[PDB]
């Protein structure tokens, strides 16, 4: 997260860190006791044994509750950056309570309204291409950018109806490498997307691009 502040305990009860090969990698959202939602590109085709999920902590490396993976299912229409969601099943079920809870999802068919305020969180870099990442979870609030403006930035075909955008025209506030798969919420803390892709991090005139929960509810609901 670029331009962020520390998350407080309980800010995102459902957030998980996803380590790979013992190191930082992605974020995700706990949907129920045995299921995590993340970005497809975090997991697709990689050895599943490399991943460890941690819930209930502001850190990736201690606290809360961990699990390995039992299975991985990417969206059936995943291609390139498009439809960048995956359902992970956990080897160890994770109960709600305390600072752990399950995500509430954006309504089917919803689409975040341009100019509304969203909050994204993760353990990724604090600068583009940064090598160091923070121990504790960061968050940042940015406005939704219309799909039309996002298509002006990236190209018409590049931004689909299963993506939405968020960021500030001047840059300086964004998700970044290592934040992929983690949550972006609306002002009510409802899960509206997963961190997906963008041109660098926090650059002027290049929004962050998110996989849209409102657009991808059929997949999520079927397999959660």
């Amino acid at each position: 997260i670029v331009g962020g502040t520390s998350a407080s305990a309980g800010d995102f009860p459902f957030i998980v860190s996803i380590s790979r090969n013992g190191g930082p990698w992605c974020g995700g959202s706990l949907l129920n006791a045995n299921t995590v939602l993340t970005a497809a590109h975090c997991v697709s085709g990689y050895a599943q044994s490399g991943f460890q999920i941690r819930a209930g902590s502001l850190s990736r490396t201690s606290g809360g509750i961990t699990s390995s993976l039992s299975s991985v299912r990417v969206h059936p229409s995943y291609s390139g950056n498009n439809n960048d969601l995956a359902i992970l099943k956990l080897s160890t079920s994770i109960p709600s309570g305390g600072n752990i809870g399950y995500a509430r999802l954006a309504a089917s068919g919803s689409d975040p309204v341009a100019g509304s305020s969203a909050t994204v969180a993760g353990w990724g870099a604090t600068s583009e291409g940064g090598s160091s990442t923070p121990v504790n979870l960061l968050k940042v609030t940015v406005p939704i950018v219309s799909r039309a403006t996002c298509r002006a930035q990236y190209g018409t075909s590049a931004i689909t109806n299963q993506m939405f955008c968020a960021g500030v025209s001047s840059g300086g506030k964004d998700s970044c490498q290592g934040d992929s798969g983690g949550p972006i919420v609306d002002s009510s803390n409802t899960l509206i997307g997963a961190v997906s892709w963008g041109n660098g991090c926090a650059r002027p005139n290049y929004s962050g691009v998110y996989a849209s929960v409102g657009a991808l509810r059929s997949f999520i609901d079927t397999y959660a």
